[PDB]
């Protein structure tokens, strides 16, 4: 009703391969009349869940699956119907991803994992350890390079290093994540953010950089290193920078530990075209030929359609993003995934910048991400006054 009968709208963050994605949109217009337009708002994982409380959003909404489950109990999200014979295209753990109270609730796309980036003209050998960055920093740092940029805005970026020696979101036993046993506040998370923090305090890393300011200093070779996911390389190859993808170092003798998202497609709950949406996310974008539409624009990461992924999976990067998922965790989805990232945000931001001790900040952290959260969609914005 709200969202248009007989077209496709289609929401993707802007650091993918959105331009492809339109590509494949265009296709299925010619071939059927149906308009597919693709967007890319900013904070469109914040945006979909209050327009979509009221029946309106995009048809399609394209994030990683650790959002999905809390949309999903918010009503946000179509159960998908995909028969078996679909379902055996893609592997079975991306199905798991995309899994909530036993329902398939979004089609699997590819696998993301962080892995470290690095200038092989400045450091043709990277460092295994994170010990080992500072006297890097230094050495560089006279001769007006730095050793290490990434964002530390988003927790994301930040989270393999604080669960490297123990840090956890939710423990999983029995069929279940338990809420109140939250591993942010331990020793493993608190010596991670630790070593975070006193690369910050001694000049390695500036509190304020962010997605952009890291990219644009790697790519300009200003920095040595950075830490992204597959969707960046694109730009990479378009600069003057020869980089090589590796494993994430290691903290006290542990791998990094990323959180390893499964970019996924769902559908809005209210969109009265769900059969479209069914038939162009089977049959033109989960293909050989329509994943290769995006991943050329920008690289989708190990993709969850065995056919396409035999042939990406001839590429030492994939083969990296592969060996630091392994080491890494699959994110829950379940709803208190939005408060545990909110949490551990405000306590890397905090620690970082100074305004609170890691001890003050990773408590606070524990506190919210145990908090059962009474979620709703609801805002100010219908609030009438009773
Ligand atoms: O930083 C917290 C943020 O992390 C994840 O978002 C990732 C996403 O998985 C990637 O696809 C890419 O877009 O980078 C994002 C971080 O900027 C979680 O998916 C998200 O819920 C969480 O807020």
């Amino acid at each position: 009703m709200k969202i248009e009968e007989g077209k496709l709208v289609i929401w993707i963050n802007g650091d993918k391969g959105y331009n492809g994605l339109a590509e494949v949109g265009k296709k299925f217009e010619k071939d059927t009349g149906i308009k597919v337009t693709v967007e890319h708002p900013d904070k469109l994982e914040e945006k979909f869940p209050q327009v979509a409380a009221t029946g309106d959003g995009p048809d399609i909404i394209f994030w990683a699956h650790d959002r999905f489950g809390g949309y999903a109990q918010s009503g946000l999200l179509a159960e998908i119907t995909p028969d078996k014979a679909f379902q055996d295209k893609l592997y079975p753990f991306t199905w798991d991803a995309v899994r909530y109270n036993g329902k398939l609730i979004a089609y699997p796309i590819a696998v993301e994992a962080l892995s470290l980036i690095y200038n092989k003209d400045l450091l043709p050998n990277p460092p295994k350890t994170w010990e080992e960055i500072p006297a890097l920093d230094k050495e560089l740092k006279a001769k007006g390079k730095s050793a290490l940029m990434f964002n530390l805005q988003e927790p994301y970026f930040t989270w393999p290093l604080i669960a490297a020696d123990g840090g956890y979101a939710f423990k999983y036993e029995n069929g279940k994540y338990d809420i109140k046993d939250v591993g942010v506040d331990n020793a493993g998370a608190k010596a991670g953010l630790t070593f975070l923090v006193d690369l910050i305090k001694n000049k390695h890393m500036n509190a304020d950089t962010d997605y952009s300011i890291a990219e644009a200093a790697f790519n300009k070779g200003e920095t040595a290193m950075t830490i992204n996911g597959p969707w960046a390389w694109s730009n990479i190859d378009t600069s003057k920078v020869n980089y090589g993808v590796t494993v994430l170092p290691t903290f006290k003798g542990q791998p990094s530990k990323p959180f390893v998202g499964v970019l996924s497609a769902g559908i809005n709950a209210a969109s009265p075209n769900k059969e479209l949406a069914k038939e162009f996310l089977e049959n033109y974008l989960l293909t050989d030929e329509g994943l290769e539409a995006v991943n050329k624009d920008k690289p989708l990461g190990a993709v969850a359609l065995k056919s396409y992924e035999e042939e990406l999976a001839k590429d030492p990067r994939i083969a990296a993003t592969m060996e630091n998922a392994q080491k890494g965790e699959i994110m829950p989805n379940i709803p208190q995934m939005s408060a545990f990232w909110y949490a551990v945000r405000t306590a890397v931001i905090n620690a970082a910048s100074g305004r609170q001790t890691v001890d003050e900040a990773l408590k606070d952290a524990q506190t919210n991400s145990s908090s059962k959260t009474k979620e709703q969609v609801t805002n100010v914005g219908g609030a009438v006054v009773t």
